């Protein structure tokens, strides 16, 4: 998984002044001559990646980063020409875009990502890498690429679920919940059995996290008050059954 991402002569001069015409602003223009560079390009994909690392944008990619937008064109580049991904990018180079785009937590980038490269239809070889973001206590990490990669029913409810929901990371935790019937039960379940056990929640918190090795959490949301708050929601939205 190393790519050859050192550029030559010939091109490195060019991209030099793009960023620097890139600089007046991020439009049809800009666009235009993106296209153009795929187009003379052998493999514009494994280019789109040699591009996306040269330029000082790609530790922080937002709509207007440069970096962005040369995945941006990319994507459209693919889809105006009507490209597929035969004998062109292979699961090595897959990984490639993967490390690149899973470290920022930007998910759009992401996104776009998955749909240039067609993580879908081989999104069975990125689990060992977010296990590994899971066993690194990334929650909303690992959680946002399962999302993502429409992961639905590879993961538990402890593996980032649980974890989110004590890092006060609703969001991400019930997207992924949303997505997943077979964890909303037991989810419930178990935030139930802090309550309907007459011992004190946060010893029941308390053991759920070390047990599982749960690091960053939000001790200040877990009370009877605002967990409570969070069972009556997540039964009434997935309409769970009177199991208090």
């Amino acid at each position: 998984d190393f790519d050859i991402e050192l550029d030559e002569n010939i091109a490195n001069w060019f991209e030099g002044f793009r960023d620097s015409f890139k600089t007046f602003k991020k439009g049809p223009l800009i666009s235009q001559r993106l296209q153009m560079f795929y187009m003379n390009t052998r493999n514009p994909y494994e280019w789109s990646l040699k591009l996306f690392a040269n330029c000082p944008d790609h530790n922080s990619p937002k709509s207007n980063s440069l970096a962005y937008t040369v995945l941006e064109e990319m994507r459209n580049f693919k889809k105006h020409y009507n490209l597929g991904t035969d004998q062109l990018v292979d699961d090595n180079l897959r990984m490639v875009a993967f490390n690149f785009v899973a470290k920022q937590g930007h998910c759009l980038l992401f996104r776009m990502v998955v749909d240039i490269f067609e993580f879908l239809q081989c999104r069975d070889l990125f689990i060992p890498k977010v296990r590994e973001m899971i066993a690194r206590k990334q929650y909303k990490e690992a959680g946002q690429i399962a999302i993502d990669l429409e992961l639905f029913e590879e993961f538990d409810e402890h593996d980032f679920v649980m974890p989110l929901f004590m890092q006060d990371k609703i969001s991400i935790a019930e997207d992924y919940l949303n997505k997943a019937e077979r964890l909303q039960g037991p989810v419930v379940q178990l935030l139930d059995s802090f309550f309907d056990k007459r011992q004190s929640v946060e010893s029941h918190c308390s053991r759920y996290i070390t047990e599982h090795e749960v690091t960053d959490v939000y001790y200040s949301k877990l009370h009877q008050k605002p967990l409570s708050k969070l069972v009556q929601r997540l039964a009434k939205n997935y309409n769970i059954p009177r199991q208090f």
